[PDB]
C-alpha cells in the first residue's frame, strides 16, 4: 500500500507518544512500528507510522520529510 511511512533520524528518547503527536495532524493512525535493538532496549532511529488513508499519508510525508524533531532533521518516505 501507500499508507505505510519510513521515519528515519529518530533521537533515542523519541517514542510512539512522540511519534503520534508529531503525525496525528494529518489524520488517524492505526499503527506506529518501532524496531529495537534487542540486546539493549533502545530502538534504531527510526520506526514505521500507518495512516488509515493513503492521502493522509502523502500530506504527511509531504510536510515532515526533512523537518525538525528532538533536534534532529529526519526523513519521511513512503515504507
Amino acid at each position: 500500500s501507500k499508507r505505510v511511512l519510513y521515519v528515519g533520524g529518530l533521537a533515542e528518547e523519541v517514542d510512539d507518544k512522540v511519534l503520534h503527536a508529531a503525525f496525528i495532524p494529518f489524520g488517524d493512525i492505526t499503527d506506529i512500528q518501532i524496531p529495537l535493538d534487542y540486546e539493549t532496549e533502545k530502538h534504531r532511529g527510526f520506526a514505521f507510522v500507518e495512516f488509515e488513508l493513503a492521502e493522509d499519508a502523502a500530506a504527511a510525508i509531504d510536510n515532515m520529510n526533512e523537518s525538525e524533531l528532538f533536534g534532529r532533521t529526519i526523513r519521511v518516505n513512503l515504507a
